[PDB]
């Protein structure tokens, strides 16, 4: 049941479910990334020609992954979706993936409720940053 | 009774309980420091030299450092500073926040909840600054 809305905004941040043209891509896409992870390189591809929607496809799975997070017995924890061509010219790809994850990585740390548990973390996050 | 060994080095840090001399002045003095914060707190101990003031001021702290939850009022007492053996310019108020800041540290570093440690060492640096 794919219903459009053409008086709808229809933009990727704007596009929720039943409204998803890619739904059946979405569902098996999930499964092979979590299949890859229950079991190197691993790099899925999602291919398409301009505005064949990637960026609605793609904002889809992150979304798929994040919903229940620990009811799924394989954890996977997804950074914000990174462009490429709105990042700054000069900025290397490593900054950018480490500068979302420790921020991740840092609203866990104060969502712990153990000051030691917490403490020996944070030195040993900060030690690999250094 | 008190027996004093003469054997024994007699020394401020080797002086124990039956051995310590002035125990009916420690004794109402611990007392009568309770009752002032039960309710300018400054108490002296007068003395000659060489009536053993040293000895007589290490068993008052080491009196009020234990048993501490059977008392209603809780005294916690920084290690006894010796002016003399101190360096010739730091301040007292050095020595004090110095001495202060590490049984805070030590408390901090003793709590399990992450949240009330995160909150009291970022407050307690803040007056440390
Ligand atoms: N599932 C969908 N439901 C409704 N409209 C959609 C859907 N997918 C794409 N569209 C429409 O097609 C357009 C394609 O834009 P989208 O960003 O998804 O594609 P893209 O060209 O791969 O990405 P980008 O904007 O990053 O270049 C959207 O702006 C929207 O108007
Ligand atoms: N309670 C005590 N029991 C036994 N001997 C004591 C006692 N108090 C003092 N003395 C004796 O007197 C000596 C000097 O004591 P203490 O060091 O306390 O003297 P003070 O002159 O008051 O202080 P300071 O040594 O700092 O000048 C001890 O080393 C010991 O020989």
């Amino acid at each position: 049941k794919i219903i459009i809305n053409l008086f709808a905004p229809n933009l990727p941040g704007s596009t929720k479910e039943d409204d998803l043209i890619q739904k059946s891509l979405r569902d098996q896409l999930v499964e092979s990334i979590r299949n890859s992870i229950a079991y190197g390189r691993n790099v899925f591809f999602v291919d398409g020609t301009r505005g064949a929607g990637k960026t609605t496809f793609i904002n889809s799975v992150v979304k798929s992954l994040n919903s229940d997070q620990d009811d799924v017995k394989v954890n996977i924890k997804c950074l914000p979706t990174i462009d490429p061509t709105k990042l700054p010219r000069h900025e290397p790809i490593l900054v950018t993936v480490t500068a979302r994850l420790n921020k991740m990585v840092s609203d866990k740390l104060k969502g712990y409720w153990a000051s030691n548990d917490y403490r020996k973390q944070k030195e040993q996050w900060q030690n690999h940053l250094a």
